[PDB]
RNA sequence: CUUAGAAAAGUACAGCGCGGCUGAAAUCAUCAUUAAAGCGGUUCACUGCCGCACAGGCAG
């Protein structure tokens, strides 16, 4: 059972439950680890460490949802679990308008959930983005230890999300069916590293992860020539193959209230909303059964709101690259353009 | 180092019957395109013969 609420404050252009009134339930923390089924991650808290860290729903916010977003069906997704909770849904389509740069253009992931937050639906968590970039980091790392990514970039091609269901496994019949939305996002992603020279690209693709979001994300084999090592993004970006996509960047206006939420979205239902970071409701404490024997701390999600850039002349790299700044009261992947 | 680790929604199907858009019309008077202009072989493919040839063949 966890009752304690949120410790510390956001910013204006993040959402958590301490900018909402928490009062619709149904202080003490005191859960188990081993035995339960309840999802585990683990982030880095620092340049040579990480931390463990098990994100839980905030039924504050569901309802806040719930009760908001009915007569809004042009925003409105609804789910049925085992029971019928509405959440946002993300407009309406997905149109498509240092040195040492990689590139991993056109991966393309089939069946990475969408249920990012538990109050939106849309494009894949760039938590989950982030995550999936320090696990390659981890890969390549192991055939060389001066190898770091600094930043990262994400550009979106393809988005699409339905609805979809999971078969589970038999364990007799199957289980209680859940009902969860799916994606198939075509994105390409750029990297700024600290190698400053070129890389074999037989180890960089062997060490290039599948998974991504619950799903397969692969890479087409003729495309491998187009991983290569440039040292100047100005150039890098005139070179991938796709002559269409969009620039994810966040929304620095004030987001507050659900109301200006769906306020903002009315004006152009073309931003996505997902989760973008978590915010601890505990202090990182160590437990007997840890992810990998690290401190543990159950969080929230925190959701964000994704802007769309069209990369140009006169456009700063500063607002479409994303890091991990590891603040001491929540772990958020912003771009670094903010102060 | 990804609300991490895993997952087959699939089996059948006849939309069918019938139909009058019809009545009437004036598009309509007038009009100045005007002035001004080098496209340039220096030699180069000539002169004989035959044949009746506004025919067709010879040589230097």
């Amino acid at each position: 059972v966890i009752r304690t609420q949120a410790l510390g404050e956001l910013p204006s252009f993040l959402l958590s439950s301490s900018k909402i009134p928490p009062y619709h339930w149904s202080t003490t923390i005191n859960v188990t680890l081993a035995p339960n089924y309840l999802t585990q991650i683990s982030l880095p808290d620092s340049d040579t460490s990480y931390i463990s860290l098990s994100p839980v729903a905030s039924l504050s916010m569901q309802s806040h949802f719930h009760q908001r977003l009915q007569d809004e069906n042009r925003h409105s997704a609804i789910t049925r679990f085992s029971g019928a909770f509405r959440m946002l849904k993300s407009g309406a389509k997905f149109s498509s308008p240092n040195g040492s740069f990689l590139v991993l253009p056109n991966i393309r992931v089939c069946g990475a959930t969408a249920l990012s937050s538990p109050v939106t639906v849309g494009i894949p968590s760039l938590t989950a983005f982030f995550g999936f970039v320090h696990a390659f980091e981890r890969n390549i790392n192991r055939t060389t230890s001066s190898f770091r990514v600094e930043s990262f970039a994400i550009c979106v091609h393809q988005l699409h999300v339905e609805k979809r269901g999971l078969t589970a496994e038999f364990v007799i019949s199957a289980p209680a069916t859940r009902d969860d939305w799916q994606c198939d996002v075509v994105f390409s992603l750029i990297l700024n590293t600290n190698f400053a020279q070129h890389i074999d690209q037989d180890t960089l693709v062997t060490s290039l992860p599948k998974r991504l979001a619950r799903g397969s994300a692969k890479i087409a084999i003729d495309d491998f020539k187009h991983i290569n090592s440039f040292s100047t993004l100005e150039t890098a970006i005139e070179s991938l193959p796709i002559e269409a996509g969009r620039w994810l960047s966040l929304y620095a206006q004030s987001n507050n209230n659900l109301s200006d939420l769906l306020a903002a979205m009315t004006e152009d239902h073309q931003l996505m909303a997902s989760c973008v970071g978590y915010h601890l409701l505990e202090e990182p404490k160590d437990k007997p059964n840890s992810l990998r024997g690290y401190k543990h701390a159950i969080a929230e999600c925190i959701i964000g709101l994704i802007n769309s850039i069209t990369f140009s002349s006169e456009t700063d790299p500063n607002t479409i690259f994303w890091s991990l700044k590891n603040y001491q009261n929540y772990l958020v992947v912003q771009p670094r353009s903010i102060n």
